[PDB]
RNA sequence: UUUUUU
RNA sequence: UUUUUU
């Protein structure tokens, strides 16, 4: 298979009761995007210990794929591959 | 004032209980460019299991949020129950 | 006999389904220091999804419980519906 | 980050939360304990997460609308909590 | 169908079950109570289902590998259980 | 829309941890079937009070529809429209 | 002896966590007429969220039950993780 | 100090995730009348989905609890895995 | 089918 | 993301 796509951006929203949200992707494959793209993010894909969440606006890096949703994340970290911080 | 629009389901993930509506009319006027409106299963007017099916026509109230726009209450045309994809 | 108080929502977490009220009046007399009263979503008087918004004013019945106080029924001022923040 | 230590005051497994009696704040012993809210999601341990009344804990916390709210709770030395 | 009456012996809301002390079996008073298992799913009431220690109950039951196992539990007169 | 299809039969299996099972349909639209047809049944569709379940072999009547699953039930009762009995 | 077969996913309901495998080989021999084998998500060898995608090739162990036949452990070809439809 | 016993599964419900053991030996001495010991799925020594089958023989550590006895660790004879019945 | 997460 | 029901 082709290698998975990668990008970076920030959390648009994340609802912890729902257990999901969206990332605004502002860079893709190492190049800035003129127009940001929303990417779905589920709690199960967040790299961090304990309860998993993202804070609005928090910077993230991720791998993702195309789907019927548009685009969805496969694994999500903070900058530098650090754990996400969450709320 | 509560914001009102109409359109059709863009897509809906039945397992996760949410999707998006493509809004094609807002506040009584047609939109040339459709606008995505988030929709959660809990906001759907219908009996039994709540979901939407891609393409089904909807009328709804909504509000601005960090999601962009999100639904408050969603029905089919004329206030009919939504159909869904159970 | 149920105890009566009023105050405001201290906090409420909708994933948890509960929070605390800061009681600032008890049996009609004002308190200088607020008193914590537990509040479960199942006790909130309102339609739809039940929650409280931080700071919203509430009236309630409550009882003594092993570790403090727990509300039995919670309304807004005048017995109106709570407002919420889902 | 704020840190303290103490012991479980009480814990409610129906609702998934309790209180810690904080007896030291940032390494300074307190004459009287301070209440710290603790949700089950904060407890470092495998399986069903709870605290046993009186068990010793070490924790990070913050000021919030809850009062003092624990963020990550362990036993002594960073080891898992015991629970019931 | 077997029927009896009694009161809640104890109830565990973490695990969702308890025991009824059956003090009458098919309308006949018992010198000593008989244990009857009760799962939360059997309790006739709205909302969160539990029994309060000592609350009076009326119930159908059967013999099973549990011993005596309640099938539908109400309060006096077929009214809802009270719970905690 | 056309009226919903109806049939009768018996529970093939029902797993209460899963919350679902299958019905073996042996009559459809009031006529016996030479070859029985399996019809999915979810707990939410069982007409009865309290915890919802079917016992293996229990006789049922139901409305159903075609789906990607094959066929799935819309509402399930016992004989005569009586509540299901369950376990 | 544990029963072994191979085939492909017939269909799989991701929300409900189950489906059927169309078994086209059993105990080393080809089947002319495929045989339905129930499969639950809990029996799928793969990391992360467990499901199957319609048509994906599978190898599995199974047993007779009131379901007809049901899977005990399911992999892709050669023992590979299943692919799924998350 | 943990108490030791052996016996057999009285019943086990996999939706509940628990059951009871009938203890028929305590600290190596036989009992005429079996004694109930609660058993949670989380205490069962086996791979995969944890359960007990009615009548299967077990060995265990246990403790006194407020309403009876509760098992701490449960195995089959000789410390082998429990068998189960999912 | 003790998810205000059907 | 207190579902051995991810």
């Amino acid at each position: 298979d082709p290698q998975v796509l990668r990008g970076s951006g920030h959390c648009k929203w994340f609802n912890v009761r729902m257990g999901f949200g969206f990332i605004s992707m502002t860079s893709r494959e190492g190049s800035p995007l003129e127009n940001p793209v929303d990417v779905f993010v589920h709690q199960s894909k967040l790299y961090m210990e304990g309860f998993r969440s993202l804070k609005e606006g928090e910077p993230v890096e991720f791998t993702f794929k195309k789907s019927s949703k548009g685009f969805e994340s496969l694994r999500v970290t903070g900058p530098g591959g650090n754990p996400c911080l969450g709320n």
